[PDB]
């Protein structure tokens, strides 16, 4: 969503 694939 907002760190690495997220």
């Amino acid at each position: 969503k907002k760190w690495w694939k997220f």
